[PDB]
Formats: structure tokens, C-alpha cells, sequence
DNA sequence: CCCGAAAGTCCG
DNA sequence: CGGACTTTCGGG
């Protein structure tokens, strides 16, 4: 059965745009795990814009359809377009595409894929349903997978006064040790943007817990100005 | 415009 | 390590 002609027209319209040139230094950006056609996110989007301007948005029984088909194509563009897609069926994404989400951080995973996909989608259904977070997290945290550890890391980071500090700080606790650099930047991350809310509760944490370093001077970037650095 | 963020390189 | 910088993108 043929791709599907809203992406076999996104990957025409892509392609006669591509920029070989711009397209090497693109790739070697993301370590070269991905071909790259070379167009960046502003003409990315007036491309995508111009094919829903002339085939119209894919009704939504093909929403995840588009999806797996852009995420198959070889070149990176594909998979971000993949994702301001989904941004335009947003309103029909729910709880029941959780797995759905999974398949995707764990499939041409990168940190630009991963973190496009796990702060905004995943993070606005578990505030939905708070309840539904032990149902995965604890699974991602003992994955193989670093970024399904990272997932579980990152999907609060949004969440400002939402924020579950006890969980939070569980899963540091429970993925601080790891040797990987996405793991503890996220650590990082994710403490150092909870702490434009809760200053005194990362200082705290990373004061009396163990952290990578990275972790901790990523953390408090920031906020150590405001509590000071010992001598 | 600006700033802060993912990364990234380069250097000591 | 960790700081200084290159850099594209998102969000004021």
C-alpha cells in the first residue's frame, strides 16, 4: 500500500528545497545518526505550510498514520515535520496514546526528537492524569532505554507550581548514578527550570543528595547566585 | 530586538 | 572537569 499522498507531497515539496550544503553541518550536528536535507526549521515550516494550504490537513484517522510513515523517511526533517504535525492534531491526543508516544522517543532517537516530544505531548497528558504516571515511569526508569530514562525525567518540566516535588526527586534519586551525559544533563534541566519556582528546594536537594557533577552545576547555575558560593 | 535553552566545539 | 564560546530555536 502506498505512502500516504500528504507525505509522499511533503517529501516532493522537502526535497526539491533541500540544501546539500547547509546539509553536512546540520548532520554533524546531531553526531551524524541522521541523513539531513538541509532545510531549517523556519523554511521546514513554510513547506509544511504551503502542503496544508494545498491538500488540506489529513483527516484525523490518519493522524498516526502520517506519523509512522514521516518518522520511516531517512532524513531528520521528516521527523521534525512529523512533530509540528502533531502539534496540529493536538486536541486529539489523549491518555490513549501514551504507547503510542513511547514507540516514538524510542525510535530515530536523538535529544531534538526526544525533548520536542516528551515535556509538551506527554507532559500535558500526565497532568491530565497523574494517575497514569505509575503505570509507565517506573517501566522507563528501568529500561535499557536512556531515552525513556530521560522521558521520565523530563515530562514535569513544564509543570512549574504542578510540579510533584516527592516524584521528582524520586526518579533523580533513582537514575542519579547513571554514567550517561543525556541523563544527567536532563537531571539538570529539569532542577535548574524547577528552580525559577522553588529556588530553596533544588538548593536544598543538591546540597544533601548525590548528583553527577554536571548535574549539580547545571542545576544551580543560576540560583547560586542567589545563596552564594563557599569558599 | 532581547534572553535562555537544547545541544555543539575548543581550551586549560 | 568546567568555563568560554558557536549556535538555532522558542518565547517574551
Amino acid at each position: 500500500v502506498p505512502m500516504h499522498p500528504f507525505v509522499k507531497a511533503l517529501q516532493e515539496h522537502f526535497t526539491a528545497h533541500q540544501n546539500p550544503e547547509k546539509a553536512e553541518p546540520m548532520a554533524r550536528y546531531m553526531k551524524n545518526h541522521f541523513l539531513f536535507l538541509g532545510i531549517q526549521t523556519p523554511e521546514r515550516r513554510q513547506l509544511l505550510k504551503d502542503i496544508i494550504q494545498i491538500h488540506t490537513l489529513p483527516d484525523q484517522k490518519d493522524f498516526q498514520i502520517i506519523i509512522r510513515e514521516l518518522w520511516d523517511l531517512p532524513e531528520r526533517e521528516f521527523q521534525a515535520a512529523a512533530l509540528d504535525i502533531m502539534q496540529k492534531y493536538k486536541k486529539h491526543i489523549n491518555e490513549t496514546h501514551i504507547p503510542f508516544l513511547e514507540e516514538l522517543i524510542v525510535t530515530k532517537s536523538w535529544w531534538d526528537s526526544v525533548d520536542s516530544i516528551v515535556p509538551t505531548f506527554l507532559g500535558d497528558i500526565f497532568l491530565k492524569h497523574p494517575e497514569l504516571i505509575s503505570a509507565y515511569i517506573p517501566k522507563w526508569i528501568a529500561s535499557d532505554n536512556i531515552w525513556l530514562q530521560r522521558a521520565a525525567i523530563l515530562f514535569q518540566l513544564k509543570y512549574k507550581q504542578k510540579m510533584d516535588e516527592e516524584l521528582l526527586f524520586w526518579i533523580i534519586g533513582q537514575l542519579h548514578s547513571s554514567k550517561e551525559f543525556f541523563i544527567q544533563k536532563a537531571i539538570g534541566w529539569v532542577l535548574r527550570e524547577y528552580a525559577k519556582t522553588n529556588p530553596d528546594v533544588v538548593w536544598e536537594y543538591v546540597q544533601n543528595n548525590e548528583l553527577a557533577p554536571l548535574s549539580k552545576r547545571e542545576a544551580i547555575k543560576h540560583i547560586k547566585q542567589n545563596y552564594g558560593i563557599n569558599n
